[PDB]
């Protein structure tokens, strides 16, 4: 679909059968989602935003399906304000800014 | 223009006497420039991200020019570590995203 700015960009995505909202953020290097357990194997890892830095737990090769389109990739769980899919994952859908 | 989102979607604005280069962030309510000593009236905010929060300056009807489109809006003015163009901003030059 084309999305305005308006409104935030929040779209449902499915990942291990449960739905979530999370906001489409081209600002985001990184898919992060809000405090859940995933299975498999996890790093620690910090990552930065504009208020500091935050220890976040690295899940690699994890399927989302995104507004219906798939991808699958790494997904960093933490202590986000929001869900967000960023840049990782945004690519692997396709999705484009434009005006 | 269509921007992939291989790389950070960074592109070249305009305030003033100052060309910096910002990113189009989607993920963003609000445009937040880095620090900045703009002239007129302005009230104090603060905003929260990854990490925490930020103390900011808001200042309105402030016209920037992104990449060659015109946009007058508010610009938030604070210790952020990257120039960010929000939504605000966006949606005046007609930014939506695809896929
Ligand atoms: C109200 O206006 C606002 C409020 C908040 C923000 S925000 O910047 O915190 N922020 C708002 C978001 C924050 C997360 C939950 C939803 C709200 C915009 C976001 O795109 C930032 C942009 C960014 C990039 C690099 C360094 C600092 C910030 N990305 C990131 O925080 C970010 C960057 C790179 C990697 C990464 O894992 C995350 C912007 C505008």
């Amino acid at each position: 679909p084309q999305i305005t700015l308006w409104k935030r960009p929040l779209v449902t995505i499915r990942i291990g059968g449960q739905l979530k909202e999370a906001l489409l953020d081209t600002g985001a290097d990184d898919t992060v989602l809000e405090e859940m357990n995933l299975p498999g194997k996890w790093k620690p890892k910090m990552i930065g935003g504009i208020g500091g830095f935050i220890k976040v737990r690295q899940y690699d090769q994890i399927p989302i399906e995104i507004c219906g389109h798939k991808a699958i990739g790494t997904v960093l769980v933490g202590p986000t304000p929001v869900n967000i899919i960023g840049r990782n994952l945004l690519t692997q859908i396709g999705c484009t800014l434009n005006f």
